């Protein structure tokens, strides 16, 4: 079976309980994870250890908090106490875990299921070939020996409009924001980097990225996490918002792809 779970945010106990609920069995089943494995919840260390151990039985995409952890580890960014990353950063296997983490994709595609996953979704300004090329470029920088230079370069809110003519720092910044921070779009598809509330309580003319017709969403189902204030609600057919805010006292959601059956684990907090 194929299971897809939204942002775990260090909620190891809930993750394992949800996987036991569905009798998740590596070798017979595959797990897709929307990223943001770490931060806020208490068990980022255990989460990364487990997910790395799954190997080919897990398909991960990196989220914005995974990238932030990598930046903290590399000495690029400051550790925020509320993220609760210190046990992971101080672990004897921190190098192994984080060097594995930075090698993981930004984008997962399964052609037989016509299914795409990224942390925040797929901007309507991208077709599939462009999304793939952009994921490859940023994955290449993250898996290289020079990844701390990219992590430093990644921070920024501009440019927020895609063009194939974008080059250099702006190109990588837009790519990173589209895959890991996107929520609202302007009517022309341009990213808004500030509003993080639910679609109903957002100011006009902002609309969810998935409310703007785009070439990937026309052909593929898209699963994503990231947007906790969405509460997994209000998406169009073929769009699966899996982040139901476990670390926030919400729930951890798992979708089984074959029958579109949902399973939910209450937050322990
Ligand atoms: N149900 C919720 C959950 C979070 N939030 C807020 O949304 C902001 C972004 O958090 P998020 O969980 O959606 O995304 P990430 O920061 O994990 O990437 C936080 O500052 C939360 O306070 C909200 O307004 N409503
Ligand atoms: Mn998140
Ligand atoms: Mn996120």
């Amino acid at each position: 079976a194929t299971y897809l779970i939204g942002d775990v945010h260090g909620c190891y106990d809930e993750l394992i309980a949800l996987l036991h609920k569905v009798e998740f069995t590596p070798g017979k089943d595959t797990l897709w994870l929307t990223g943001d494995l770490v931060a806020r919840g208490p068990g980022s260390l255990d989460v990364l250890r487990y997910v790395k151990s799954l190997g080919d039985s897990v398909r991960l995409v990196l989220g914005n908090h995974d990238l932030h952890l990598l930046a903290v580890f590399a000495g690029i960014s400051r550790n925020k106490p509320k993220d609760r990353l210190t046990p992971l950063l101080e672990a004897p296997d921190a190098d192994e875990l984080l060097n594995w983490l930075r090698r993981q994709p930004l984008l997962q595609i399964d052609e037989e299921k016509k299914l795409v996953m990224a942390h925040a979704g797929i901007t309507p300004q991208w077709d599939l070939q462009t999304a793939k090329e952009c994921a490859r470029d940023v994955e290449a920088v993250l898996s290289s020996d020079s990844y701390p230079f990219f992590l430093d370069a990644m921070y920024g809110d501009m440019p927020n409009n895609w063009s194939p003519e974008l080059r250099g720092l702006g190109r990588l910044r837009f790519i990173t924001n589209a895959f890991t921070r996107m929520r609202f779009c302007f009517p022309n598809g341009q990213l808004d980097m500030y509003s993080k509330e639910s679609p109903e309580e957002a100011p006009a003319p902002l609309k969810p990225w998935f409310a703007i017709p785009g070439p990937v969403a026309e052909e593929y189902s898209i699963a994503f996490g990231h947007w906790a204030s969405l509460e997994g609600k209000g998406t169009p057919e073929g769009i699966y918002a899996l982040d139901t805010g476990c670390c926030w006292g919400g729930t951890l959601t798992c979708l089984r792809w074959e029958d579109k059956q949902y399973f939910v684990q209450p937050s322990n907090r």
